[PDB]
């Protein structure tokens, strides 16, 4: 209620995925991804962090991950709604295509 | 009492990290370390034999 979590940081980390997880939802394509939050066989992990003050870091959990090279499933900025086939353009000034 | 691991050698191997135990004592700069015995997420590790 009284938002005694001022103190606390925590924060994701760089694991050993060759990505980012801020930046998966830009337009990146797979095939198939299936996080889990338990330990599996094959798969890449996220750390997780918790420190008071930026003095003493300790590792709390991980997101767990998997995925397999393909041109299926794309991210999205964000879910836009109510439209039939998602497409974008800006014209006349400099943009990032 | 009697020594008897006159016969037995234990010792370590090289891991998956990018550096040696025996040459952490020279003049290597770090930020932490923290060394453990139990598995934690996101660490290398030197196996015994
Ligand atoms: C390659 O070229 C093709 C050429 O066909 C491109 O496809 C066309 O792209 C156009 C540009 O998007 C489409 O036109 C409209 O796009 C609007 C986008 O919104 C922005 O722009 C408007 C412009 O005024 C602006 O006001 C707005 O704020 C945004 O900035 C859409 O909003 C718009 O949808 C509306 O119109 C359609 C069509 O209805 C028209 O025609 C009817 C007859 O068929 C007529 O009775 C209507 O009065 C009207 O004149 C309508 O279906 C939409 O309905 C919405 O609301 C209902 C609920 O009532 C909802 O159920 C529905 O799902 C909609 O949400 C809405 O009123 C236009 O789409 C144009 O439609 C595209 N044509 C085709 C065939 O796809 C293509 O993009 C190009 N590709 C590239 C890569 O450049
Ligand atoms: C380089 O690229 C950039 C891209 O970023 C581009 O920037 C665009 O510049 C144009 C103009 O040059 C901007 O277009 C303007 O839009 C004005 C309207 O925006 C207000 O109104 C929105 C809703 O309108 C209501 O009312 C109308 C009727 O008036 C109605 O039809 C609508 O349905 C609706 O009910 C409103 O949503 C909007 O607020 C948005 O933005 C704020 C942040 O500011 C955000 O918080 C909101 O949530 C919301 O997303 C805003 O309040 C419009 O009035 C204006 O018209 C003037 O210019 C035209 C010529 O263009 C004149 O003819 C006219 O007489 C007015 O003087 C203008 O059309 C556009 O918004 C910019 N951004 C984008 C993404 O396009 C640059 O122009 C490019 N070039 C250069 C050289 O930089």
């Amino acid at each position: 209620g009284s938002p005694g979590d001022s103190s606390w940081h925590i924060y994701l980390k760089s694991g050993t995925c060759p990505f980012s997880f801020s930046k998966l939802n830009n337009f990146q394509k797979f095939k198939t991804i299936c996080f889990s939050t338990v330990e599996v066989p094959g798969s890449c992990n996220f750390p997780l962090e918790a420190t008071w003050h930026y003095t003493s870091y300790t590792i709390v959990g991980a997101l767990y991950v998997t995925w397999s090279e393909g041109n299926s499933i794309t991210g999205v900025p964000y879910p836009v709604s109510g439209i039939r086939e998602f497409s974008n353009l800006v014209l006349n000034n400099c943009t990032k295509y």
